[PDB]
C-alpha cells in the first residue's frame, strides 16, 4: 500500500507556548517566523528507503517560491536557513517533525500540503493552515526587541494607557486594545487583504508581507476610511450626528468588530487617539512591538516650511484662517524595527499615524519615520519626515487680521512652543514617560535650531500680559480667571483690552463665542493691574463640546505700539465617575461591580447610557441604561464581570448622557489564579 | 477633365465590425456573401448625368458571369438580388456607396475594378481586392445559424476542447482552433486553391466555391496529404521519428503555418483528432459552422456489411487479422448547412472526416453525411453513408483463430458495442455533451434494428469473467487487475486460464506483449476465484506509447464448451502537470505563469521540452528547453504571457521528455480589458 498520511497532531498548546502565541483566544495554530514548531505526523506505514516527503507552505492568492510566498521542502535533517524539516524521532508510523521557517517570511494565513513520492507515483494532500506573524523574541528578526519586560509591554499587554488633555493640565484615558480577543486577530490579518496595495497587485503585496515597514505603512493607511474603504472614518466638528462621540469608545475591539460586521463600513468616528489606539492592537497583534504616543501642541504644517501660522481680529476673536492648524495635542505610533531601508543608524522606533491630516503620495497615510531621523533633522528619509518634524518642533507666528481692512500684520513667532511634553505610558505601570528628548534636542539649545536649520535648509513691547487660572475649572461650575497686565516702560501707558473665549474642539476648531469683553486701563511704570473674567455655566453649556476645551484670548493695545496677545486654552474637568469592585477577584469567578455617579447640577441629566469592558475581565462591551438623575441625585448601578485570565487588569467605563458626554472611569483590578 | 477616381475609403473597422469578421488579425477587407458594405469612393468632379459607373468583381483565374465568378454590375439602385451598388449620398465629389453580394456568391478573395463611362469614351481602374466568406448570419444563406449562442460557439469560438480516452473513462485534451491568428485564415483560403479539383479545373472549382457542399468535401481531402500535397500525414505506430508525436501538438496554428512554411510538404504526424482540430480551424475560418465530434469504439467495416470482426488466438492473444478494425475512439467533424441535394430533412449537421481510413471515389475524402440521415439508415445518399453509419453502429463478431491448425471459429456477437458515448464539447463550456442519440436509436430498442436491417439491405459455458481494474494506473506505477471467475454450473468445472498484455496504439494496433500468464482452475458450483493481473513498470516501460494504453485479455476454456473471453482495455494517467498564472490578466498587461511537474520516477527525465500556446494569450507557440530532471524532483518554469482579446482564453502546455512524451496541461483564464 502506497505511503499516506492517516493523521497530524499539530501539538498546538506546545507550540503556542513556546511560540508566546498562547495568549490569542483562537483556536488556530498561531506561530512566529524563523521558529522551529514540532508537528506529529502519522503515517500509514514506515517511511521507506525509497519513497520522499515534501513539505509544501503557502500563503496568498498567488504563491511563488520566487516571491518567497511558497516554500517547496524534504523532509531531511538539517536546516536551510529558511524553511526546512527534520525527522528527529521515527516510532511506528508516527513521525516527529521539526519545521523551520526563515527569519524573513512573509506574515499572514499559511496553508501546508504534503507531496508523497511512493511506488513509481505522486499523491499530494492538504495538512491544514496556520497563521505566521513577527518574532520580537528572534535575535535576526527585523522587529526584534531583546528586553524581556519591554517586550511584554509592548507586544503582550492589551491594557493600555494615552494621553490627552492639555500641555497645562495633562490627563488619560485607559484604552482596551484587546488584540487577544475573539477574531481580533483574525480581523487584524483581513486588513492586509483589502488594502489598496492587494487591490492594485496581491502578488507583490504578499511577498512584501515580510517587511514590518511595509505592514506599518499599509495599516497606517488601513486604519482611516479615507481612500479604500478602511476602518475609522474621522470628525473633529464637535457634532457626531450618525455614529458615536470619538470620546466614548473604550478601545480597538467594538470598533474592529463593527467594522467587520457592517461589511466594512466606515466606523463613525475617530479622532486621532482612536485611530492610535485601532492602530496599536493591529500593531501588537501582527507582532510588531508599538507604543502610542502623544504630542502637545501638534502642529500641522501643510506647507513644508516648517512654520504655522495662527490668527486673532482686534477684537480678541482667534480666526480660523490659515491652511495650518496647531492642536492641543495629537496622538501617534511608534513601531519598533531596524531600517534596512536607512541605514543601520535608524532603527528602533518609527513613527507611524493613522490619522488621515496629511495626504502622502495621494493617500492618507504615514510613516514609517524614524524618530532618531527626526531628531537629527533628516527630513530627506523615507517617509513623510518633514511633515512628522513640523508637528514636533515647527515655529509658529501669530498674526493680527482685520478683514474689513484686508490687512494682515505680523505680531511675534515662538520657536519652542510647539511639541511639548511627548509622553507615552511607562512599562509596567501608567507612569506617564515623557520621550521629547527623543524627538527633538532640548528647546533653548543652540542644536534644536541648528537641527531646524539643517531641516528647513533640505526643505527649501511696555504691556507684558498673562491670562491664570483662579479656582477649580469643572463642567458645571463657573469659570473664573484673571488677565494681569503690567506696564514695563518708564511713561504712563493707557491699554485698550478686547477680550474673547471660545469653545473649541482639541483640534483647535472654533465651536462658538460663550463670552467677550473690552476694557480700558491706566497703568503707570512698572504698575501690575488685573482684570476678571468670569464665564457662568449658563454661559458656555451650550456650546461646550465633550473636550470641554475654551480658548481664552485678550489682544492689548498701547498707542503707537504693537498689539499684545494673551493667549490660554482651559480645559473643565468632568464630575466625577466611580468604579468600585465589592469583593475580591478570582478567574472564573463572578465578582460585583458597581458604577457610582452623582449629578452636581440643578438640572437632572438625562439618556444615560453606561457602557464597560476590560480585556479578561469582560466578553466584549457591555451596555447599560441608566433612568434620568435628578439634580443633586446619584446612580448607583450594578452588574457582575467575570475574569478568565489572572493578573492586572483594566476595567473601563464610559458614561455618558445630555449634559456630559463621555464622562470616563478606569480601574485597575487583580485576579488571582 | 474626364471622370475618374481620386481615391476609395473601403471603412474596413466599420464594415468588418457588421459582417463580424473582425476578430481575424489580417488588416484586410473581410466580408460575408448576401450582405451589403458601404465605401466612400472620393471623385475628381461631381457625376455626370451622362457619365456611368461599372462596377466589376472576379474570383479565380478564369472569372466568368455565367460561372458567377465575376460580375458586372451598375452604380444604380434596385437591387437585382445578386451584386449591385447603390448611391446613397453625393457630398461633393464623394460618392457614398453600398455594395450587395448574392447569398449564392463563391467565397475566396475577389477584385474589384470600376468602368468609367465619360466625355465619350471609357477609362477603367482597379479598386482593391476583398476576402467573401460564407454567411452564417444570413438566414438564405445555406450555411445560416438562427441561434446566437450556437453560432457563437461554431463560428466565433477559436478555443475548443476533444474528447478522447476509452469508454471506461473519458478524458478531454483542449486545442487552439486558432482561425483568428495572423495567416491563418489565408492560409485556409489557399488550400481551395491546391486541391485535386482545383488542378483538375481551377474554373468549375472556384464557381462550386459557392457550395458548402463541396467546400467541406474538398478539405476534407486537403487536410490530410494523402494524394494531394495536403497538410497532414498520418501515422499510428507508436513510433514518430522524422516528426512529432501526434499527441503533443496543441492547436492548428502550428500546424497550417509549418504546412505553408515548408513549400507544402506534409506536417509530421497527426492522428485523427489532430485531423479533426485542423479542419474544424479551416471550416470555421472560411464561415462553416461546425464542431469537434468523438466516437468511442469506432469501427472500420472495409467490406460493407456493416460487421466487423476481432480475433484472438487460443493463448489470449490479440491478433492483428482482418481488413477492419475497432479503434477506442474515433474523431471527426460536423459542419451545418442545407442539403439541396437530399431535400429538406437532410440538413443541420454533416459528418466531414480528415482521417484517411477509406478511400472514396479512390480519395481519402468523406462526407458530407446528413447525421439526421446516418440515424435513419438513408445509407444511398451522398457522401460516404455506408462507412460513416458503420463506424457508429456496425456490428462486432470475436472470433477464434488457431495459426497452427488454420481453423478459425466464432465466439460472439455484439451489436451494441460499437458507437458509444458520441461526444462533443457543449455550447459555452467544457462540459461534454452525448449525441449518440443524433447517430442512431436507442441500443436494444426495435427500432435501432429495423434500421440497422434497412442499412444492409440497402447494401446487400459455466463459466462468466470479469477484469477490473486493482488501485490506480498510472505511468510510472504497476499495473495491478484481478480476474474474476465464477462457475455458474451444478457441476464442478476445470477451466484453463491464458492471459495476456500488450501495449496499443489507440486506434488498436497492437504494439508489444508486456505481460502473459497461464493457469488451469477447478471449481465447484457458484464457486467465485480471482486470479491477480500484475504487471510493473519496468515491464511495460519500454513498449508502453504516448497513448499509455495496455490491452488485457483472458481466454477461458472449459472442456465441451464454447471459450469465454474476457476483453478490458486500460488507460494509464500521466504524471501531473500544472500551470498557474501568478495575477490577474489584463489585455496588453503581461503577467507571470508557472508550470508544476515532479518526477515520480527512480530515474531522471532529459530532453524536457515544454510547449506553451493559446489564441488571445501568446502570439504563435512559445517553446521552453527543461534542463534534465533528477528523480523525485520537481520542475520549476516560469514564463510570460500577453493577454490580447478579453474575455474567458485557453492556455494550453505540452511537457515531452524522453520518459514521458506528451502530457498535457491546460487552463481557463479571465482576461479583463
Ligand atoms: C500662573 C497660574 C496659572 C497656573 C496654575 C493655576 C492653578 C491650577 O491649574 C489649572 C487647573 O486647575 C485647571 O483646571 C487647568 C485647565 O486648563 O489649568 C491649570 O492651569
Ligand atoms: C470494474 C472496475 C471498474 C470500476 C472502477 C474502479 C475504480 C478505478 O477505475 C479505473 C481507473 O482508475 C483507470 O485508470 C481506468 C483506465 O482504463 O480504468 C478504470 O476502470
Ligand atoms: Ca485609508
Ligand atoms: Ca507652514
Ligand atoms: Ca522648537
Ligand atoms: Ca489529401
Ligand atoms: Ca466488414
Ligand atoms: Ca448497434
Ligand atoms: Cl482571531
Ligand atoms: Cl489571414
Amino acid at each position: 500500500a502506497a505511503l499516506g498520511v492517516q493523521s497530524i497532531n499539530w501539538q498546538t498548546a506546545f507550540n503556542r507556548q513556546a511560540h508566546h502565541t498562547d495568549k490569542f483566544s483562537s483556536q488556530e495554530l498561531i506561530l512566529r517566523r524563523g521558529q522551529n514548531f514540532q508537528v506529529l505526523m502519522i503515517m500509514n506505514k514506515g517511511l521507506g528507503s525509497n519513497e520522499r516527503l515534501e513539505f509544501i507552505v503557502s500563503t496568498g492568492p498567488y504563491p511563488s517560491e520566487s516571491a518567497m510566498t511558497k516554500a517547496v521542502f524534504p523532509l531531511s535533517n538539517g536546516s536551510s536557513g529558511g524553511w526546512s524539516a527534520v525527522l528527529q524521532a521515527s516510532n511506528g508510523n508516527t513521525l516527529t517533525i521539526s519545521i523551520s521557517s526563515p527569519a524573513s517570511a512573509p506574515i499572514g494565513r499559511y496553508t501546508m500540503a504534503l507531496q508523497i513520492f511512493s511506488q513509481g507515483g505522486i499523491s499530494s494532500v492538504k495538512l491544514g493552515t496556520f497563521i505566521l506573524l513577527f518574532n520580537p523574541w528572534l535575535n535576526v528578526d527585523s522587529v526584534f526587541m531583546g528586553n524581556h519586560a519591554e517586550r511584554e509591554e509592548y507586544v503582550q499587554e492589551d491594557a493600555g494607557i494615552i494621553f490627552v488633555g492639555s500641555t497645562n493640565r495633562i490627563g488619560m484615558i485607559g484604552w482596551n486594545f484587546g488584540q487577544f480577543e475573539e477574531d481580533i486577530l483574525s480581523i487584524c490579518l483581513s486588513i492586509l487583504d483589502r488594502s489598496l496595495n492587494f487591490r492594485r497587485d496581491a502578488a507583490t503585496d504578499v511577498a512584501s508581507r515580510n517587511d514590518p515597514k511595509y505592514v506599518g505603512r499599509v495599516l497606517s493607511a488601513m486604519i482611516n476610511s479615507n481612500d479604500d474603504n478602511g476602518v475609522l472614518a474621522g470628525n473633529w466638528s464637535g457634532t457626531y450626528t450618525g455614529g458615536r462621540d470619538p470620546r466614548s469608545w473604550d478601545g480597538s475591539v467594538e470598533i474592529l468588530k463593527n467594522w467587520k460586521k457592517s461589511g466594512l463600513s466606515p466606523v463613525r468616528y475617530g479622532q486621532c487617539w482612536v485611530f492610535a489606539g485601532t492602530l496599536n492592537t493591529a500593531l501588537r497583534s501582527l507582532g510588531i512591538p508599538s507604543r502610542v504616543i502623544t504630542n502637545f501642541n501638534s502642529a500641522h504644517d501643510t506647507d513644508r516650511n516648517l512654520s504655522v501660522d495662527v490668527y486673532y481680529d482686534p477684537m480678541g476673536n482667534p480666526l480660523d484662517k490659515g491652511s495650518d492648524s496647531v492642536w492641543n495635542f495629537h496622538v501617534w505610533n511608534e513601531g519598533w524595527f531596524v531600517r534596512s531601508d536607512l541605514g543601520p543608524s535608524y532603527g528602533g522606533w518609527q513613527v507611524l499615524d493613522a490619522t488621515p491630516q496629511e495626504r502622502s503620495q495621494g493617500v492618507f497615510q504615514c510613516g514609517p519615520a524614524s524618530v532618531i531621523g527626526v531628531r537629527e533633522g533628516d527630513v530627506q528619509l523615507n517617509f513623510d519626515m518633514p511633515f512628522i518634524f513640523a508637528e514636533v518642533n515647527a515655529d509658529r507666528i501669530t498674526w493680527l487680521y482685520d478683514n474689513t481692512t484686508g490687512k494682515q500684520w505680523k505680531n511675534s513667532v515662538n520657536s519652542h512652543t510647539i511639541g511639548r511634553y511627548i509622553s507615552t505610558k511607562a512599562v509596567g505601570s501608567n507612569a506617564r514617560m515623557d520621550v521629547t528628548d527623543k524627538y527633538k534636542y532640548p528647546e533653548g539649545s543652540d542644536q534644536e535650531r541648528q537641527v531646524f536649520q539643517k531641516a528647513l535648509g533640505k526643505l527649501k513691547p511696555s504691556i507684558i500680559g498673562k491670562l491664570k487660572v483662579a479656582g477649580m475649572l469643572a463642567v458645571g461650575k463657573e469659570v473664573n480667571l484673571v488677565l494681569l497686565l503690567k506696564n514695563l516702560s518708564r511713561d504712563t501707558k493707557t491699554v485698550t483690552v478686547n477680550m474673547t473665549a471660545w469653545t473649541i474642539i482639541y483640534n483647535g476648531t472654533l465651536v462658538h463665542e460663550v463670552w467677550k469683553d473690552s476694557a480700558t486701563m491706566s497703568l503707570d511704570p512698572e504698575e501690575e493691574a488685573e482684570h476678571p473674567i468670569k464665564i457662568s455655566y449658563a454661559q458656555y453649556e451650550r456650546y461646550l463640546k465633550s473636550d470641554n476645551m475654551i480658548r481664552i484670548t485678550a489682544v492689548c493695545k498701547v498707542p503707537d505700539e504693537s498689539e499684545v496677545v494673551v493667549e490660554r486654552d482651559i480645559i473643565l474637568d468632568n464630575p466625577t465617575l466611580t468604579l468600585e469592585v465589592l469583593n475580591e477577584a478570582r478567574v472564573r469567578k463572578p465578582v460585583n461591580v458597581q458604577m457610582l455617579f452623582s449629578n452636581p447640577l440643578d438640572e437632572p441629566v438625562r439618556d444615560c447610557v453606561l457602557m464597560v469592558e476590560g480585556s479578561g475581565l469582560l466578553l466584549g462591551n457591555l451596555k447599560i441604561d441608566v433612568p434620568t438623575l435628578g439634580p443633586k441625585e446619584r446612580s448607583r448601578v450594578r452588574f457582575d464581570i467575570l475574569p478568565s485570565r489572572s493578573g492586572t487588569k483594566q476595567l473601563l467605563a464610559d458614561f455618558s448622557c445630555n449634559k456630559f458626554p463621555a464622562i470616563k472611569a478606569m480601574l485597575s483590578i487583580d485576579v488571582a489564579e
